[PDB]
RNA sequence: UGUAUAUA
């Protein structure tokens, strides 16, 4: 009744406070109206006694707030910086259903903020839930958020699950990377794991290099492991993408890949990609001009002349300058060279 | 002329 009273005349009501709300929490935080003046008051209010009075409401009725259109705000306004004092407390209320949170598109949000703020100890115990659920939980629409979540904000060592995981068989990688979901994971590994637990993952990646390479989501896993890798990392792949140059880019996501090395690499490595375009076949034509009549690698070939050096840019002029001609009888190769005039005078 | 990344 006292909801249904003040959404009638709100302003008719601007001295309720949340001790006012006593045992009408439950019906206050699942509605549009009542979530937002309990998440308004406990920004506005510097009552520690205020905020503190209705806490036992939340946590009473966490279970049923954590995942409702509404009631995720209000439990996670609870889990902000300024609550630790209700951090264990509301962890505690909600430990026990993690497993099945992690997969819940308003409960998760909750789990990423609790792992967002809360202190180590109590990250490693939510962890230690989702340790029962996490190959599952890596591919779901929602849980990968909250994996993602786990990787940038717990040390590496207490996320070590989830490596072992990414390593559980042979095709784990590739059934993660190749994923909408689980693919974003080994992303995030890629970035925060330690070199240890990422030289692994990347050991697996190589094997099928080719697959992940030009995969609508793999790729993006593969131009991850370019610029977090090791040194020789970026060897073994520029020198993979420099032997098969032409299949790399004539294709739609693996010739992203090209694109990343070339703003990655070192000077040698562009050296090997340049070569490789500008190496003579003896029955045929030059492979970066091939390459500019292609949907695909006329991109990569702009973006090498986007990102070589001089000499190198000098030897892509010498091996195209006699081409013009037939490449201006392709279609856009208008608009390619004219972007590339820039680097024909 | 060519690719992704959840809440009122
Ligand atoms: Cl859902």
């Amino acid at each position: 009744d006292l909801l249904t009273r003040y959404r009638a005349n709100p302003a008719m009501m601007k001295n309720l406070k949340l001790s006012d709300i006593r045992g009408a929490l439950l019906k206050f935080a699942k509605d549009q109206v009542g979530s937002r003046f309990i998440q308004q008051e406990l920004a506005s209010s510097k009552d520690r006694f205020e905020k503190d009075s209705i806490f036992d409401e939340v946590v009473s009725n966490a279970d049923e707030l954590v995942d409702d259109i509404f009631g995720n705000y209000v439990v996670q306004k609870f889990f902000e910086y300024g609550e630790e004092r209700h951090w264990a407390r509301l962890v505690d209320a909600i430990i026990d259903r993690v497993p099945e949170y992690a997969f819940q598109m308003y409960a998760c949000r909750v789990l990423q903020k609790a792992l967002e703020k809360i202190n180590e100890p109590l990250q490693i115990k939510i962890l230690s839930q989702i340790r029962h659920v996490i190959h599952r939980c890596m591919k779901d629409q929602n849980g990968n958020h909250v994996v993602q979540k786990a990787i940038e904000k717990v040390s590496p060592q207490y996320v070590q699950f989830i490596v072992d995981t990414l390593l559980e068989s042979s095709n784990t990688i590739y059934e993660m990377s190749v994923d909408p979901y689980g693919c974003r994971v080994v992303q995030r590994c890629l970035e925060h794991c330690s070199p240890s637990q990422t030289k692994p993952v990347i050991g697996q990646i190589h094997k099928r290099f080719d697959e992940i390479a030009n995969n609508q989501y793999g790729n993006y896993v593969v131009q991850h492991v370019i610029e977090h890798g090791s040194e020789e990392d970026r060897m073994v792949i520029v020198t993979r993408v420099s032997n098969n140059l032409f299949e790399f880019a004539t294709h739609k996501y693996s010739s992203n890949v090209i694109e990343k090395c070339l703003e990655q690499g070192a000077v040698y490595h562009k050296s090997m990609i340049v070569g490789a375009a500008c190496h003579h076949q003896e029955g045929s034509v030059p492979i970066v001009v091939q390459m500019m009549k292609d949907q695909y690698a006329n991109y990569v070939v702009q973006k090498m002349f986007d990102q070589v050096t001089s000499e190198q840019r000098r030897e892509l002029i010498l091996t195209v300058r006699p081409h013009i001609p037939v490449l201006r009888q392709f279609p856009h190769g208008k608009h390619i060279l004219a972007k590339l005039e820039k680097y024909f005078q």
